[PDB]
């Protein structure tokens, strides 16, 4: 039956693809795989160009309207930044394909300036966390500050000079202490996080009324099917591990001390018991709220793009 | 402190007639008072043609990133309508709103074709409420069938070439017997009721997580303070009971009945004690999830707006 998205054929995709001339140069290139050295470039060229392409028509189409409104109604012509957020479970590659999309969403005259922001930084610190027994809930709503999160891209669409978002360290389990990180009116802003498509209802907790996604413009769900998600998961807990091999400032310092077998049944337990349940209660369900749903296969190549019609 | 909302006084909401030329033809003024007769053409003319203009501005650009996206999507795809919704109290005006814009937008040839759908006849049947105990709770999360609201707007952007809503009668307090009204891809629908902005966090006795504002491309709250809101309230109760004089089979006939005196108290009861009640718990806190914000005072005039920058 039908849905409200269309589902690009490979005629629709191609023709968008080769809508440009887009193909990198040498450093583009380089620093592409600088973001991740696993990217594959036949999926930058295949995948993530025509995206960013896709998602340029947005953008572009939305300043041309503002230009129009603002001529119109008499306002002072101030600047209000495009936002895209990036949702989907744990280990999907949400991070990955935000860095990517940000580094060849800058290359467009019309949009230089795009910033990151990941939803990390707004959760409870540890310190918080133990205060409340919600160790083994981080990620899930009632780890989140919440309210400082909406209120961070409700001034961003406030048209304030200056927002500013906690930030937090995969590498040492925490939010930087004293690590904030300040942007000022770019052009774009990706909002990178697993519940940038939640709402009141996640959290009855401590409900709010006006949702992330109120203030969201454009939001992709990087979706996978649970095996591959859990195998994503354990290969790259096993690269920070060996990280930590070398490195005594990893929070992964203990694990690195055990046996691999150990370490592979440590992260199979916390697949299982933490994000699997998360993906399941909380994030899953939030899918079809996303303007477009990318879908990933063996090796993260992606093989199904949805957008709302 | 800076908002996310654009605010426009009454003068500077008038002041944007003349920016765009615009005065109202003989024909449009005889439908204009045929909708309501105790509706100003002077407000009309100052605070309604400028929003049917904003509309269309939105709407513009909206068919226009359209035929950009057809470029690869090709024209093959489905028409899918642009959703207006409007929400507010009962009483506050949204009825009046939406068919005074139905009218207004029906103007412009990008766009002739404007449907109007209330969510009133979603309402449970009053049989349903009275099984559920639900009767003094007609308007509340509870009394809706709001999963079959949320299918028909998805439905609409699914690009089904029909979608079917069932209808609900004021005259005789109930959703019709076999009154339901077919839609068949309008240009615009108008989607007119208190619950538009409410999502799944409001329905945790039956939730759902894809919302009626995730169908809606642009949505206007009416607002006004809570005495305006009884006093227009019980004016238009005596005006059922008017025309129940005549027809015996108007459920205000019950009223037509009894001392004008004593119908008032009735209708002040029935303010106060669930439309009162149902504003402040389930409507009153949706309003910051509105693209635009329509505030009236006095005789329904308008005297604030306020547009999401
Ligand atoms: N497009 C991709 N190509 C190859 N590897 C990827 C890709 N996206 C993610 N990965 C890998 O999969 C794992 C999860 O990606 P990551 O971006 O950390 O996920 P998230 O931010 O969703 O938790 C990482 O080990 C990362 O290197
Ligand atoms: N713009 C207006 N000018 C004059 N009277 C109005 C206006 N809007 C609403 N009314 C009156 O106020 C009452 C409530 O309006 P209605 O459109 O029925 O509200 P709702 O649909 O929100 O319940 C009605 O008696 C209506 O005639
Ligand atoms: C050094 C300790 C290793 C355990 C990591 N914990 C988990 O994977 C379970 C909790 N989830 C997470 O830590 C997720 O990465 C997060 C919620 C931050 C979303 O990006
Ligand atoms: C006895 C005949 C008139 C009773 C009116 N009821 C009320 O005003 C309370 C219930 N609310 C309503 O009937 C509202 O009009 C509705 C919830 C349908 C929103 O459009």
């Amino acid at each position: 039956l039908m849905t409200p998205y269309l589902q690009f054929n490979r005629h629709q995709w191609a023709a968008l693809r080769d809508s440009v001339p887009m193909t990198l140069t040498e450093d583009e290139i380089t620093r592409l795989k600088g973001i991740n050295e696993d990217l594959s470039l036949e999926e930058v060229a295949e995948i993530y160009l025509p995206l960013s392409r896709l998602l340029n028509f947005y953008i572009s189409s939305n300043l041309r309207r503002q230009a129009v409104l603002e001529q119109f109604l008499g306002t002072n012509g101030q600047r209000i930044p495009y936002i895209i957020s990036i949702a989907g479970s744990v280990a999907v590659g949400k991070s990955t394909t935000a860095r990517v999309l940000q580094a060849l969403l800058s290359r467009w005259p019309e949009h230089r300036h795009v910033e990151l922001i990941t939803t990390d930084g707004f959760l409870h610190p540890n310190s918080v966390l133990k205060e409340r027994g919600l160790m083994k809930k981080k990620g899930f709503p009632q780890s989140y500050d919440m309210h400082r999160l909406v209120k961070f891209v409700s001034d961003l669409k406030s048209g304030v000079p200056q927002a500013t978002a906690p930030v937090y360290s995969h590498l040492i389990y925490d939010v930087i202490p004293d690590g904030d990180k300040t942007v000022a009116q770019p052009d774009i802003l990706i909002l990178e996080g697993l519940n940038v498509l939640q709402s009141g209802m996640d959290y009855p907790h401590d409900p709010h009324h006006v949702f992330v996604s109120d203030f969201v413009d454009f939001s992709i769900y990087v979706d996978a099917p649970e095996e591959l998600l859990k195998s994503w998961y354990i290969n790259r807990f096993l690269k920070f591990r060996e990280g930590a091999f070398t490195d005594p400032d990893s929070y992964f310092h203990n694990y690195a001390k055990l046996s691999k077998e150990e370490a592979v049944d440590i992260a199979t337990s916390l697949w299982n018991e933490i994000n699997l349940m998360n993906l399941k209660e909380n994030i899953l369900p939030t899918r079809e709220r996303a303007s477009l749903i990318m879908t990933k296969s063996a090796n993260h190549s992606v093989n199904q793009v949805r957008l709302r019609k």
